[PDB]
């Protein structure tokens, strides 16, 4: 692979705050990248290349799978930037599509809680806000990279109003909300939730108190074949005070905890709705 | 009051490692220290009021309570001096008993998942270890003053295997445990355990992946009149990047999600045997 499209996954290997919205993209830059760089008579070995690469930057976001799959094996470097850019746009458009259905979700005087960061649960609740509802947000700081202060910062520039937790509150804080809302990296053919881990945790406790638990995902986080049992947690090496710490990043939720799936086509229910 | 005893309570306020044994301690030497400060006719009045002072270190720790009614309202200084020395006399006593229970629940093989530091629970996966007994801990850093890493620490110097976790993957690893033990900063009236931050969520997921889960708690850190809905929840101020962070470091389990307390007179079963 060419030096640029090197740079690109390692890049992407590198990002701990943006999530699978911001990584799918640069997956498809890389391909981008690729078509720009290389000799059309190399291209299809190259891009059979690039789809491994691209999935194992993190086997638990289905959208890398997706985008992989989007991707011809051509040896046209205009189509395969064209598909690269179609999936972008797809992409764009499945959010704001999302971000609307979720807006009308929320009620005024809601108090969601959230965990980790999530573009898609950012774009939900600016839009509520853009559309005058009020309501307030509680979020995790959610270690170890606290993505979840990036979202607090977000919110705050946005005027939005919120509370920030440790991930171990969690129990503590599903009571004081009124709906919980979180992401998700990939949603299994059996309606499992593949998350940031701690979000089976949240879920737990959401249950036991009834508190409507909600995931937001675009149709290309969902795995078309992939069941959870099969699914692979990516791990990151984590030190910190010298000491060597477990750092699996990703967690399965069951659907017998959520309520619905928020997509671009509507709120759906798993696993029925598959 | 003297000024060695209200250092002694600065002191308490500001530790964040050790837990309730510890606070314990130092409770009973500030009990011990107005003894050699005050006259026999300021000492009633003084003790009313430590007794007051030392449960508001941290109203979330049972101990403090049950220390402060142990230490009689009383003008002899050899008493209190005898009551605190017995006090910790019997933590220290309590505590050994108890480890030896626990150690013999623990089996060779286990996986032992555990949130937070509680030196009751150290000491009774060293006394497990002592007595031959093959097993591994999985522990959490614990946000946000990472007392977990002075589990690890102790742990390591006992030679034990561990491997250490972040809260938010309990969920991830009970599957992997095979039996849960945590401590308990107090064993409320009705049954419930008021423990660190987080373990009520341990408690779920070890539940709904069938992993027994265990309270160690000394009969001192039993609440007498305190139910679970009228517990105070201490809180210390956090600040993570330019970020307000809010830090209720206790929470509250229910007793269906306990398995057995430990106590230096056996396993009790709540909230039945909790009278």
């Amino acid at each position: 692979l060419p030096e640029r499209v090197l740079e690109i996954l390692r890049e992407m290997k590198r990002e701990r705050i943006k999530g699978a919205s911001w990584l799918a993209k640069k997956g498809a830059e890389a391909f981008l990248t690729l078509a720009e760089e290389l000799d059309e008579s190399l291209l299809e070995d190259a891009i059979m290349e690039l789809r491994e690469e691209v999935v194992k930057v993190n086997p638990s976001m289905a959208s890398l799978y997706n985008l992989a799959r989007f991707i011809p094996v051509t040896n046209r470097r205009d189509i395969l930037k064209s598909r690269a850019l179609e999936f972008l746009r797809r992409m764009e458009e499945a959010k704001r599509e999302l971000a609307s259905i979720g807006a009308q979700l929320i009620d005024d005087g809601d108090v969601i809680i959230t965990h980790s960061f999530s573009s898609t649960v950012l774009e939900i609740i600016r839009t509520a806000k853009e559309r005058k509802k009020r309501f307030k947000v509680i979020l995790t700081e959610s270690s170890p990279d606290y993505e979840g202060l990036h979202l607090a910062r977000e919110l705050e520039f946005s005027g939005i109003e919120f509370e920030v937790i440790t991930d171990a509150q969690m129990g503590l804080f599903c009571r004081e909300a009124s709906i919980a809302i979180v992401g998700a990296d990939m949603i299994t053919k059996d309606g499992y939730v593949v998350n940031k881990a701690g979000t089976y945790l949240l879920a737990l406790a959401c249950h036991e108190n009834a508190i409507p638990f909600y995931v937001a995902a675009e149709t290309y986080k969902f795995h078309p074949t992939l069941k959870s049992g099969d699914v692979m947690l990516m791990e990151r090496d984590l030190i910190r005070g010298n000491v060597r710490i477990r750092n699996v990043l990703f967690d399965v939720t069951p659907w017998k905890y959520v309520r619905g799936i928020i997509t671009e086509l509507g709120i759906v229910i798993p696993p029925r709705d598959i």
